[PDB]
């Protein structure tokens, strides 16, 4: 029992995916706002609002992020040609989502050091089907739940490590949860 919902709402692209629709409720709200509540410590989900295609843009977000357990808050997106999955992690709960990726330096932007990581996913699900692709991570040391993200500074930092980013696909401010509980209301602009 999986559910995937994508579209445009309030002038913004949105995406919500879960393998347990009964324990997670995603609500599109006006403009770049969305809410997610999840309970019962059951199920995996990722959802949020943003843009398709993405770009090197300044992403402003504000709201309330109240996880209880395994969860993160991240700018999240993809490129093609080459195929790259990337995460700018602004906050997380009890597990660092970068675990197992390879350390690849530091970048200081938007009020904090971010630790950079890279990984390779081999025959894994992608926006293009089963593929081998590169992942980039920036993980904020100073966790926060509102602010601005200069995505281009991260893109440039990643390009000095490995492959440069390709042509943008979607780019969202995402809330994720993994067998946990919580609630969040975020507004992107």
């Amino acid at each position: 029992r999986t559910q995937s919902s994508t579209g445009t709402h309030g002038g913004y692209y949105y995406s919500f995916w879960t393998d347990n629709p009964n324990t997670v409720t995603y609500t599109n709200q006006n403009a770049g706002q969305f809410s997610v509540s999840w309970s019962g410590n059951q199920g995996n989900f990722v959802g949020g609002k943003g843009w398709n295609p993405g770009a090197a843009r300044t992403i402003k977000y504000s709201g309330t992020y109240n996880p209880n357990g395994n969860s993160y808050l991240a700018v999240y997106g993809w490129t093609r040609n080459p195929l790259i999955e990337y995460y700018i992690v602004e906050n997380f709960g009890t597990y660092n989502p970068s675990s197992g990726a390879t350390a690849a330096g530091e970048v200081t932007v938007d009020g904090s050091v971010y630790d950079i990581y890279t990984s390779t996913r081999t025959n894994a699900p992608s926006i293009e089907g089963t593929r081998t692709f590169q992942q980039y991570w920036s993980v904020r040391r100073n966790k926060r739940s509102s602010g601005s993200v200069n995505t281009g500074a991260h893109f440039n930092a990643w390009s000095n490590v490995g492959l440069a980013l390709g042509s943008h696909d979607y780019q969202i401010l995402a809330v994720e949860g993994y067998y946990s509980s919580g609630s969040a209301t975020m507004t992107v602009s």
